[PDB]
């Protein structure tokens, strides 16, 4: 029976929001079978929960932002990367302001913190969304599809208009039930354009946005003295970005994603076309985890 998982311990980090550029405390919880993944802003009385679902994603300019009211948790993809690459139904975040920490800008610090933690698997069949139809959603040339798929994999596809690409369009694959997500993806840290930063500084946006969170673009030089991690960095950062969007559904999805430049919003928008059209998804368990069409790590 594959079961679902919480945390064996509480996880605590420091760091700064990408975007406020503010000193967060971060603290991850177990929960209870059914919680699902629940962000806290502490610094406020009384607290304020935002489900991390896909009814509460708010704005999707720059990152993913929960809302409630006048209440955001914003840059929320990152973390819930992490915590779908390693499989985690239930626990509770703890942000003492509304950013979650950048850390270096993938998602490598948190599956670290999450395994060295270690999960516990609780007394209940996890719960599955399976892609039972083709769903797939546009706006110009940005495209996000959803194809039915006995596994999870995520293939995505880039053309930037930038020198730095050397010509090239960007693209990759996974399939998470051959590959690891720790290995191939989580490494993957963000990325942003000097040409960008009129704009980011008329929105008040990527105030924390440094070398040391992030790949730094200035026309032919990626700034980061020690470079890239992949050769195809900035494309798996994007498959690492879809995974978190993706988990907002608030189960694990058995089916394949195709992006094709889709950001925040257009991944948003797929989850609630998805949601809706109740033909196209059913829910399923697998009592015999050894005819499962997907598999996690030892807890
Ligand atoms: C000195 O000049 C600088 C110019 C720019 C930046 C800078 C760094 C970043 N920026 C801006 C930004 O918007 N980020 C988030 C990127 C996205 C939205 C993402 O990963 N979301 O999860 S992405 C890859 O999907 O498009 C990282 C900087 F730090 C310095
Ligand atoms: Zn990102």
């Amino acid at each position: 029976m594959i079961k679902q998982r919480t945390l064996k311990n509480i996880i605590r980090a420091t760091g700064v929001g990408l975007h406020s550029g503010e000193k967060v405390y971060l603290t991850l919880k177990p929960a209870p079978v059914d919680t699902g993944i629940v962000f806290s802003r502490t610094d406020l009385d009384p607290v304020v929960e935002i489900p991390a679902r896909a009814e509460n994603v708010g704005e999707t300019t720059m990152s993913t932002t929960l809302v409630k009211g006048d209440v955001k948790v914003d840059t929320v993809e990152h973390l819930l990367s992490a915590m779908a690459g390693l499989g985690i139904d239930n626990a509770y975040v703890e942000l003492s302001a509304s950013e979650v920490p950048i850390m270096d800008g993938s998602a490598g610090p948190f599956v670290f913190l999450i395994q060295s933690a270690g999960l516990q698997e609780q007394e209940a069949a996890k719960k599955f969304i399976r892609i039972k139809r083709e769903v797939s959603v546009e706006e110009g040339d940005k495209r996000a599809v959803f194809v039915p798929f006995d596994g999870f994999k995520v293939s995505f596809e880039i053309d930037f208009d930038h020198p730095v690409f050397r010509g090239r369009t960007q693209q990759a694959s996974v399939d998470f039930s051959s590959t690891s997500f720790v290995k191939e993806v989580s490494r993957a840290r963000t990325f942003g354009f000097m040409r960008d930063i009129e704009y980011l500084r008329s929105q008040n946006l990527a105030l924390g946005g440094s070398v040391e969170n992030a790949i730094v673009v200035d026309e032919n030089r990626v700034l980061n003295e020690d470079g890239l991690r992949y050769e195809d960095e900035f494309v798996k950062h994007k498959i690492l970005d879809a995974i978190g969007d993706l988990y907002l559904l608030g189960n694990s999805l058995i089916g394949e994603f195709r992006g094709f430049k889709s950001g925040h919003a257009l991944n948003n928008q797929l989850l609630r076309t998805l949601i809706a059209d109740k033909d196209a998804w059913e829910v399923v368990t697998f009592e015999d985890a050894r005819t499962a069409p997907i598999s996690y790590m030892r807890p």
